[PDB]
This record gives C-alpha cells, sequence and structure tokens, in this order.
C-alpha cells in the first residue's frame, strides 16, 4: 500500500507535469515576438496533441482591444472573450515571476461547458508583462486515466488538490490507507486496497 501508492503517484504526476510542459510552450509563444498568423499556425499544432489529459487552453493578451488565441478539442478556435482581464484564473497570474504555475479550483466553464481546471502562468516581452497563457485541464479525462491506474495496482484511491477537494474518488469498513502528499503542487492520495 506504501510503495503501491507510491507508484500511483509517480504513475498520475505524468500527465500533470506534461500539462506543464505543454503550458511552458505556450509561454514560449507568447515570448516569441510573433505575428498572430504563426502563432495560430503553432497553435493548433501544439493542442493536436492526441488524446491526453487537456481539453483546451490558450493566450490572454493584455487588454488594449481584446486579441485572444483560444483553442478547443471536440481543434476549433473559439470566439468569444473578444473581458478576460478580470477572470480568476487570469488574476492570479498577472504580473507575477515568470515560471510560476497557479492551479485554479474545479469549475464548470461556462463558454466550452467543461468540468476543468485552470493552470495560468505569465509570459514577458521586453521585461515587460506581455499576458497569461492558459491550459485547461478536463476531470473526466483526468478521472478515467486515475481510475484505471489505481484499479491496474488494485488499489482505491482519493485525489485532492491543494484546495483539499476531492478531484476523484474510486473503489475508497477496517482498512489501512496511505496519505501521499506529492510534487510543487500540495496535491494528496488517500490510497486502499481493493
Amino acid at each position: 500500500l506504501a510503495l503501491r501508492a507510491e507508484l500511483l503517484a509517480t504513475q498520475i504526476r505524468e500527465p500533470l507535469n506534461n500539462s506543464i510542459g505543454v503550458l511552458q510552450s505556450l509561454t514560449s509563444i507568447g515570448k516569441s515576438a510573433a505575428d498572430k498568423e504563426e502563432q495560430e499556425r503553432m497553435l493548433r499544432s501544439l493542442f493536436s496533441v492526441v488524446g491526453g489529459v487537456i481539453i483546451s487552453g490558450g493566450l490572454w493578451p493584455e487588454p488594449n482591444r481584446y486579441d485572444s488565441l483560444f483553442f478547443n478539442k471536440a481543434v476549433d478556435q473559439l470566439s468569444s472573450w473578444n473581458g478576460y482581464d478580470r477572470e480568476s484564473w487570469y488574476l492570479a497570474a498577472e504580473r507575477e515571476a515568470e515560471g510560476l504555475y497557479f492551479w485554479s479550483p474545479v469549475y464548470v466553464d461556462p463558454y466550452t461547458r467543461v468540468e476543468m481546471i485552470t493552470v495560468s502562468t505569465p509570459y514577458y516581452r521586453n521585461g515587460q508583462f506581455a499576458g497569461v497563457a492558459t491550459v485547461n485541464l478536463s476531470l473526466e479525462s483526468l478521472i478515467q486515466f486515475v481510475a484505471a491506474t489505481a484499479e491496474q495496482y488494485n488499489l482505491g484511491v482519493n485525489l485532492k488538490d491543494a484546495f483539499g477537494v476531492e478531484v476523484v474518488s474510486h473503489n475508497f469498513d477496517n482498512a489501512l490507507v496511505s496519505y501521499y502528499s506529492f510534487g510543487e503542487f500540495n496535491w494528496q492520495i488517500e490510497v486502499v486496497n481493493a
């Protein structure tokens, strides 16, 4: 249960760290001093990754009016938002040190209509704040992945955000439990044998 929970956290940190990887690619594109055209070309490619936990995401430059490059995977570039400058995820990252990542709570996107978590980071150009990159992670994609991984280790699992919020619950009585906090983000798993 101990080592088995450690190997589960390892296998669950893969899509999360790869969410950071994509987000770092978004930041580089925002810092690239690129015209909107080429940017659309590259952002469609980056999201063209097959499957995964990411459902949508894009770039959100400082207003002044609005020029957000948002994309969703159903890939179709979205139109609305153009404001996003007053959105929780936007503000948490506005004019923050480049390289910091902010995980939002679980919420329902009004536009795309998906239960998700929004990780946000700022990108800079010429030592000036330029915008915010975001990556939206589908809760259903994260749930099926964690459920299939734990069940393959013959375990029940309860993963929680740093918010201590029940993100997923799978097969979780006199029983032993293992609490494993992992990652720069303060997520934890509660694991039993199933």
